[PDB]
């Protein structure tokens, strides 16, 4: 009872809350530090291990929210502000929170360790669509999600510098790692199985640990939705890296005017300046260039990152990993309303053929205008050219497929063809309760919500299909994390999930109908961005 | 005593608040219904008259803000953020304020009428800078202060039809007129000696009530803070207002896809939005144009304004009319911030000669390429063509002589040539506690906090210096307010305030220094907006 609300770590004593679920109670422990706060002249630097504390810590609700951009796109909707941070924002916010099934578990049960995206400039492991209550519950799993540093804080880069050395957000979650290995049996957890989950951004970001040597040892299985470490928004070379730290120095008034500026001064000189000011001259770090340009991502320095992500996934040895990877139905359109001409959540976005024109370039950035034509020339229906509602959904796949599904299919291919065992599913349920336009579909992140079991809440209006559909999910991600095979281990009645490889490619679709097997990620659009586009831009 | 909080006017009864300030109390009616909401159907309809209640209406506190976009340029910081609503937004917001002195004056008081500024599309009554207790205590003058409708609230047009016939945020200030006239005597002010007094759109607002007849019998004095019905952001023809709504209508999904979209059914469809759905999508009915260049406006129809505020202000006659304009010593510097390349509040804003080049295009919108460079000819220092900090207040000059300071001189010298008395100031006080930037000087609107006495706050860390300075200037103010003349009615011992003619062009500067007469509100400059370029428009 509240005898197991008392916990004991490496570091001291923690009291945590009991939550409630509609099948039973839940042991939460929320807030519990796992470094020292990385303020005045810990800004930038690498994260620094808790010291133990004296006392009881109260861990019975959510710590501060990193500093962070919040989004003003559509002020008052659900469908962007349940992403925005809600709690207050603080450069004291590297917690964790732990959840973990009433009666205690007295037998060690595998971990899902969860790592919120937002494009590295936001998130917080303290929203709503996050609350893991209810996947604990049902399935007696041990659920784990840490805050790491974003946006400049996270990953302003002066690379060879030790001052601003880059990747400190991704050591904030190696870090929380390391954390639980050290103190997830406290709670009933099995250390030595441990299942890492992200979306978006934190998908990119358990790819990022497959490929670092310290951070592969403290996982053993990958799941990455919607997101992938090879992506063309999630790394950023060192050279663009110091451009866009320099240019933010110079935005806020680094280094004064009369005075030299080396890596020292001018990170002394970021370090005066308070945490709102670097955030209010973020975006326009790059002007504007907003769309899958964020001005702060891993930076491949060769500490970290020795290489590239797609040096990496190609010479890499991945026997004995099991990996889930999948995306949504319809992956670009939640970004085309922000830059994308023509387009409104309010209207139906039926773009006309300049429009789809312009919009190319939004989505696919930094491309030579030969580039830009064999794009438009291979997402066309030269039937129907002029079609405002096929140009709007050709630019979503532009955009979805550039992006995100076409990353996720040449990593999940090199995987599966390299020693792992890769599973792929594609999400094709639009919730009940979407509070974004029809013809977005699928938007992108809004699996979450069902990954998490948040149908299961009464207070919520969701459908008696989606409740029995959130649980046949939480099982699917509770069975990988352990026995590493999505499928019952011995339920024959229900379709199963074959295996992703690289010749077969085939992948089950989520919805409310029963499994389907279908084979391609995308297979001949992506075979345009991972095969024809680096040959048209080669000979530039 | 308490008995004097309760006020009976011809709608119902009221009780009021006594508000405390360091030298006396003052009685306070905040929150008095003038018209009934326009809400549902109403909206985008002339204001109709509230109708009498049964009981005691509260009148101790600030009612709602009227729906408009809220600023996020600068998050967290107070010089953006002190114009930004702080009550809840509604379109139940037809509401004004009373401020009168205790005891309650036994004779007939003249009373000041405040018209906030916010370009059309912001502002309350309620912001801590339009406090009134200072003013009413230390002048014991009756203020009154209202709510209209901004944004496409207060100014959808589509010109012709009945149901969005425009201008009726000037039709809201107009009720709250014909309401002081009906009402302020039962708090002791004299309906036959109000003194409107307004700033940016308010000052605007302020000069359409001088050149509409209906409106005109209603105040006998006019000031116009920073601001003119003659600029060019001020005003919009019929056909551009006619456009900007059905492109609002538009993003909003105006008419539905299979339907026709006369103006009957094009405002039924917008008038099934909710309000902060057309707020959303007001910046972009003028994609990427958000310096001086707001979507809704005054328009030119022929009923509020029978011509243009040019044609009716030369062929005007003013006798009898005393008039006091001014502006503030850096009137550009503020929305330099808001669009211009290179400029940024937290660094010096150093610019270079492309920017420069660049920044005259977003201050002038919407003129010829030859017109461009004749702008910067004009303001270039041809013996340091290239030296930034001559470069940026070169920019501030062009945008706040082209918005601001000419628009005022052109109206300042007609009214003083054809009847009017006019007393002309300029602001040149920077206040010790502004949050903007030193580089921008006297920034627009910041003279609002010394009329209003808000140095006498005890709560603030002003100077003794600005408090005595903001004594002076309240009683200017209020001497302006009582006998239409800014000097002291028998003092000699201060230096006197010569009125402004069109000849002598004479004005004084406010500042700690007792004042000093000088000639020319930029005259040279102002005509160059004034008198050559009309001639270089007019031959393309």
């Amino acid at each position: 009872e509240d005898a197991e609300l008392l916990v004991t770590v490496r570091g001291g004593r923690l009291r945590g809350i009991r939550l409630k679920t509609p099948g039973g109670p839940v042991s939460a422990f929320l807030g519990i530090p796992f470094a020292e706060p990385p303020m005045g002249p810990r800004r930038f630097l690498p994260p620094e291990p808790k010291q133990p504390w004296s006392g009881v810590v109260d861990a019975t609700t959510f710590q501060s929210v990193c500093y962070q951009y919040v989004d003003t796109l559509y002020p008052g909707f659900e469908g962007t502000e349940m992403w925005n941070p809600n709690r207050e924002l603080s450069e004291d916010c590297l917690y964790l929170n732990v959840w973990t099934p009433y009666p205690r578990p007295t037998s060690p049960t595998p971990v899902l360790v969860w790592i919120y995206g937002g494009g590295f400039y936001s998130g917080a492991s303290s929203l709503d669509v996050y609350d893991g209550r209810f996947l604990v519950q049902a399935e007696r799993t041990v659920l784990v999600s840490m805050n790491y540093r974003v946006g400049a804080f996270g990953f302003l880069a002066l690379p060879g510098s030790r001052e601003a050395p880059g990747n400190v957000g991704l050591l904030d979650q190696r870090l929380a790692l390391q954390w639980v290995q050290e103190n997830v049996a406290a709670f009933g957890g099995d250390p030595t199985s441990v299942t890492l989950f992200g979306e978006s951004a934190g998908a990119a970001s358990v790819g990022m640990h497959l490929l670092s040597p310290p951070s592969r040892g403290l996982f053993h299985r990958a799941v990455l939705q919607s997101g992938a470490p090879n992506g063309p928004w999630a790394t950023v070379g060192m050279g663009e890296a110091r451009r866009r730290a320099t240019q933010l120095a110079h935005l806020v008034g680094c280094p004064p005017g009369g005075t030299g500026g080396n890596d020292t001064e001018l990170v002394a000189c970021l370090r005066t300046r308070p945490a709102q000011v670097l955030v209010n001259h973020e975006w326009h770090v790059l002007p504007q260039e907003s769309v899958f340009r964020f001005s702060f991502v891993p930076v491949v320095d060769g500490d970290f990152l020795s290489d590239t992500p797609e040096a990496l996934i190609n010479a890499g040895d991945f026997h004995g990993l099991q990996v889930l990877v999948g995306v949504v139905k319809d992956e670009g359109s939640y970004f085309l309303v922000y830059g994308a001409p023509g387009f409104s959540k309010d209207n139906e976005s039926l773009i006309s053929r300049a429009e789809f024109l312009a919009g190319v370039r939004v989505g696919v950035p930094q491309v030579s205008d030969l580039a830009a034509e064999a794009v438009v020339l291979h997402y066309t229906d030269w039937l129907h050219p002029e079609d405002p509602a096929r140009l709007r959904e050709a630019l979503s796949d532009v955009v979805g497929d550039h992006n995100v599904v076409c990353p996720v299919a040449q990593l999940a291919g090199r995987l599966a063809a390299q020693g792992a065992r890769v599973y792929a599913y594609v999400f094709e349920h639009r919730a009940s309760t979407l509070s974004w336009p029809l013809w977005m579909g699928v938007p992108h992140g809004y699996e979450i919500e069902f990954i998490f079991g948040i149908p299961l809440d009464p207070s919520r209006n969701y459908t008696a299909e989606e409740k029995i559909f959130a649980q046949r999910l939480m099982r699917y991600w509770a069975n990988f994390a352990r026995t590493g095979d999505p499928n019952e281990p011995r339920d024959p009645k229900a379709p199963q999930w074959p295996p992703y490889t690289a010749g077969a490619q085939q992948y089950v679709s989520l919805d409310l109908r029963p499994l389907e097997v279908r084979r391609g990620l995308r297979a001949q659009a992506c075979a345009f961005w991972n095969r024809f586009l680096p040959k048209l831009l080669s000979a530039t």
